[PDB]
RNA sequence: ACUGAAACGAUUGUUGUGCCCCUGGCGGUCGCUUUCAAUGCCU
């Protein structure tokens, strides 16, 4: 009933690992957070499929541990 | 292998050493064991 589903481009504003996206997603913006094992984003816009969760924040759909390999 | 696996800010150490509750101090001052009494009664 609070969760919605869309497509387009959308600031994502909760961490994201760039090991685990996808293809039908793309990161356009990025600001970093250097760390082991691998850098997170800690900020980014992206263009692809999300969930509005809440009325203020958008969560990258379809990722999944290690897709860009 | 959770940026992972194990992971003592630890060991030793006296709140110590010296110190007089001390000095001065009249239980003092006043006070009648007092008041009355036949060694007596007779030979």
């Amino acid at each position: 009933d609070q969760i919605k589903t869309a497509s387009g481009v959308y600031v994502c504003n909760h961490p994201l690992n760039p090991l685990d996206c996808p293809a039908n997603q793309q990161i356009l913006l990025y600001n970093r957070v250097v760390m082991p094992p691998s850098s997170l984003f800690s900020q980014s816009q992206l263009q692809g499929d999300y969930w509005q969760i809440d009325r203020n924040t958008f969560l990258p759909q379809g990722f999944h541990y290690g897709a860009t390999t």
